[PDB]
């Protein structure tokens, strides 16, 4: 669960529709800008459906395992539209790049 293996998750499942550049851009999904300690479903330029504001707990390293197993069950209202993350191991690479690059 490290950055340098999490990007390699990223770049091949996820960057086709995200970012994680600072200062933002836009593409068929958010630029995960600062993602972690908050809910979202809100923001100036990002995350229009907003049960993602609703769901009660942050984004963290547990509750980003159970979403990216299955997103429209965790999130019952998202335009994330992909089915879901079978190995556990892969998401936690994933979430440990996260951390590093919406924090940057
Ligand atoms: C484009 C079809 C698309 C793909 C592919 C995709 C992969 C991954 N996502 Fe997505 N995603 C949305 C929301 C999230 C989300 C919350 C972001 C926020 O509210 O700012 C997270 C944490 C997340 N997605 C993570 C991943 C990820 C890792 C991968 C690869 C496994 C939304 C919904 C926001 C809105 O209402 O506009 C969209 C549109 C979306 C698209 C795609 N994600």
């Amino acid at each position: 669960g490290d950055v340098e293996k999490g990007k390699k998750i990223f770049i091949m499942k996820c960057s086709q529709c995200h970012t994680v550049e600072k200062g933002g851009k836009h593409k068929t999904g958010p630029n995960l800008h600062g993602l972690f300690g908050r809910k979202t479903g809100q923001a100036p330029g990002y995350s229009f459906t907003a049960a993602n504001k609703n769901k009660g707990i942050i984004w963290g390293e547990d509750t980003l395992m159970e979403y990216l197993e299955n997103p429209k069950k965790y999130i019952p209202g998202t335009k994330m539209i992909f089915v879901g993350i079978k190995k556990k191991e892969e998401r936690a690479d994933l979430i440990a790049y996260l951390k590093k690059a919406t924090n940057e």
